[PDB]
């Protein structure tokens, strides 16, 4: 797993030099979010392009199962297959990834670096909401040439996903210039 995806990134995520793979990192995370909506638990997904060239995806689904050794969420984030290659591949190809889960009345947080957790999933507070939030900074040792996220590419796929999932609200936000969109087609 981990190490092997790192050694041959292209085979799993696509062209690492023309931007195809870069944007598909985002799509893989969104697809995971889409599932929680297809399951009948998620109603709105928010995708954000931060000014430090990172992307975050948040939803209001159940939240990735926590609790145990390692929590079920850590297994999902670090074990290959524990088009959809998983967040585990996205995590291994990110120089930094931030994971936040709201489930069973608690706020859980964890940081990853090139797929390795700096520490175990920790509880940092109470909450009465549920949902998952993943924010990742693409590894510049893997991705070359096109290294910055393009809004139009994201907007194009997010719209098609909206039409194929009538009912789920999808919002796109660019913090680099204030652009924003809301897809909710019929
Ligand atoms: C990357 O994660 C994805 C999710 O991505 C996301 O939700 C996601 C990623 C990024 C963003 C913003 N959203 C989403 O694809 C999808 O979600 C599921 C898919 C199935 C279940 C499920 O059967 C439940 N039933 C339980 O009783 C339960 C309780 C304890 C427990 O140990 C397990 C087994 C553990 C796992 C991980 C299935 C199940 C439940 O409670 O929750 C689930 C969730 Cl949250 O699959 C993941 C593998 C967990």
């Amino acid at each position: 797993g981990l190490d092997a995806v790192r050694k041959r990134p292209g085979m799993y995520i696509g062209d690492t030099d023309d931007g195809t793979g870069l944007h598909h990192m985002v799509f893989e995370v969104v697809d995971n979010a889409i599932d929680e909506a297809l399951a009948g638990h998620c109603k709105e997904i928010i995708v954000t392009i931060h000014a430090d060239n990172s992307v975050s995806v948040q939803d209001d689904g159940r939240g990735i199962p926590t609790g145990i050794g390692v929590s079920a969420a850590e297994v999902i984030m670090t074990v290959l297959h524990a088009h959809g290659v998983g967040v585990s591949v996205v995590n291994a190809l990110s120089q930094k990834l931030e994971l936040v889960i709201q489930r069973e009345g608690k706020i859980h947080r964890q940081i990853y670096e090139h797929g390795v957790p700096q520490a175990p999933l920790a509880v940092t507070g109470e909450t009465e909401k549920t949902g998952t939030m993943v924010r990742f900074w693409p590894s510049l040792e893997t991705f070359t040439n096109v290294t910055e996220f393009e809004y139009e590419i994201l907007a194009k796929r997010l719209r098609e996903l909206s039409f194929l999932n009538s009912g789920v609200s999808i919002r796109l936000r660019d913090k680099r210039d204030g652009k924003e969109d809301h897809f909710h087609y019929e």
